[PDB]
């Protein structure tokens, strides 16, 4: 499912992401935009053999099992495939644990490279929330 901008912002807000660990809603929308173009089915393989999954490109080395990243952890306790569902619930709850891990949203390279320090609120502008 390819989310609309406002649609995803409302879904993320409903799942407790606005201001989660100090990160306003615009940060998550911005990250999803540049990680996955709002597409829940986005996957991208990394050079170490791990794969990024779903709306927030959650990585199989640490956070989910894809049966294909040897010596990996499954700290979100989910199959990576669940991260691709049109329902973002699994992606959101896993991201909550990623962003609590110490490094905040720097765990997402596109957030730090393209969202951090910009006007992220513009990403929820015009949305009814």
């Amino acid at each position: 499912k390819v989310f609309g901008r406002c649609e995803l912002a409302a879904a993320m807000k409903r799942h407790g992401l606005d201001n989660y660990r100090g990160y306003s809603l615009g940060n998550w929308v911005c990250a999803a935009k540049f990680e996955s173009n709002f597409n829940t089915q986005a996957t991208n393989r990394n050079t170490d053999g791990s794969t990024d999954y779903g709306i927030l490109q959650i990585n199989s080395r640490w956070w989910c099992n894809d049966g294909r990243t040897p010596g990996s952890r499954n700290l979100c306790n989910i199959p990576c495939s669940a991260l691709l569902s049109s329902d973002i619930t699994a992606s959101v709850n896993c991201a909550k644990k990623i962003v609590s891990d110490g490094n905040g949203m720097n765990a997402w390279v596109a957030w730090r490279n393209r969202c951090k320090g910009t006007d992220v609120q513009a990403w929820i502008r015009g949305c009814r929330l």
